[PDB]
């Protein structure tokens, strides 16, 4: 498919637009271009200070009938380290107001780490303000600690994952536990890796396409970021072809960062 299914049963489109900060309008324009090209998944973070701009882009898309709210998968994330658990629902409330949404499909949190911070997340899940809840940057050990005590297990662990940083341990642990791994920075320069250039030539694809497809074939969603409209489109062209097993195996020889 063009999606994975989370432990909640919800579908998460395999490709999303990644989150970042840029000059005024740049991110909104990317969101708009992405969704027009077929993206159904947008990753956001209040830390970038741009969720109102993204909300303006989403609002345009919806008003224009490009997509319905229900066919979008919107994610936001909170970095809550050393803040109160009570701040969590307030931040979600703010993100919803800025994005002009009634619910998030996914809300992710980081804190140092029964944890009351996670408790606050569970309540938002119970309420349907966050249809799925997860974590960002949790190692296998920390993700396992959380799984051992949570009432609602994390749906997602969003981490840096790419051919130069393959997260092999965490990938195995997510697969065994049913937590879905979303790869941020899925292009890392790993696009100059000769193994990737070679596979790209053998398959008649770009280096980025190969790198993205590799992650998808490990069962991971990917969050490529681009301000270029053509690269936005190419970053979605990861579905109607695959990397064969013999070429997929060569990824094991790439040097890790
Ligand atoms: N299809 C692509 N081919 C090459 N570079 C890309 C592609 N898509 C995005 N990028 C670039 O990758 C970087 C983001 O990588 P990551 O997601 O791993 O952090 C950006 O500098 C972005 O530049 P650009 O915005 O000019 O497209
Ligand atoms: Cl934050």
């Amino acid at each position: 498919a063009r999606h994975f299914v989370l432990n909640t049963g919800a579908k998460i489109p395999s490709v999303g637009l990644g989150s970042w900060q840029s000059d005024p309008g740049v991110v909104g324009n990317a969101v708009y271009a992405a969704v027009k090209a077929g993206y159904r998944h947008i990753d956001c973070a209040r830390v970038y200070g741009n969720e109102k701009e993204i909300g303006l882009a989403l609002k345009k898309l919806f008003e224009e009938g490009v997509v319905k709210r229900e066919d979008m998968f919107i994610t936001s994330k909170l970095w809550n380290d050393h803040h109160a658990p009570e701040d969590v629902p307030e931040a979600l409330n703010d993100s919803l107001n800025d994005l002009q949404l009634e619910y998030l499909d996914l809300y992710l949190i980081h804190w140092p780490f029964f944890p009351a911070t996670w408790g606050a997340m569970e309540k938002l899940y119970d309420a349907g303000k966050a249809r799925a809840i997860g974590v960002s940057n949790f190692s296998s050990k920390k993700l396992g600690d959380l799984l051992a005590v949570a009432r609602v297990p994390p749906a997602v662990d969003q981490v840096e994952c790419h051919p130069g940083w393959q997260q092999t341990k965490l990938h195995s642990f997510c697969q065994s536990t049913g937590v879905h791994l979303t790869a941020y920075s899925p292009l890392g320069n790993v696009l100059k890796e000769p193994i990737i250039i070679s596979i790209a030539e053998k398959l008649g694809k770009t280096s980025a396409q190969v790198a993205l497809r590799w992650n998808i074939q490990m069962g991971h969603s990917v969050l490529p970021k681009s301000t270029n409209e053509e690269r936005i489109k190419q970053n979605l062209d990861v579905y109607d072809w695959s990397i064969p097993d013999d070429l997929l195996a060569k990824f094991s020889e790439i040097k890790q960062a």
